[PDB]
DNA sequence: TAAAATGTGATCTAGATCACATTTTAGGCAAAAAAGGCCTTGACATCCCACCTCACGTATGCTATAATGTGTGCAGTCTGACGCGGCG
């Protein structure tokens, strides 16, 4: 789609998920979407709200988590 | 009357029982500490400002044989009515 090659900071994200993201080596919005919410929840910094607000946003622009891609990275 | 429904009963078969010890694990209550929010610090980078700053540009002065009344390239004349100043 034309959304899932847009870095992240169109949504406007946060300081600490971005470090978050940053922190996980997680570039594409299209590999935002191949990785699952408990992939994230381990990780550091990022435990209940994150998520409760990523999912807002997503909820918002369209898409959701945890998808699954097929022909990835076109780059 | 064709065609589907109805008795033989002994031999079995996957789950329920049933009192009590031990986990867990919440969930939710207290919080340690870390990472934003708040500020600071040092260090850099880029300036704004202006403060100068010399070359090039510019405002002004004389030149002693002598020379001395324009014109100068145009117009082509439209015309009928109305004011006004001479014009007798």
């Amino acid at each position: 789609d034309p959304i899932l090659l847009r870095p992240v900071d169109d949504l406007e994200l946060t300081v600490r998920s971005a470090n978050c993201l940053k922190a996980e080596a997680i570039h594409y919005i299209g590999d935002l979407v191949q990785r699952t919410e408990v992939e994230l929840l381990k990780t550091p910094n990022l435990g209940k709200k994150s998520l409760t607000e990523i999912k807002d946003v997503l909820a918002s622009r369209g898409l959701s988590l945890g998808m699954r891609l097929e022909n990835w990275p076109p780059a």
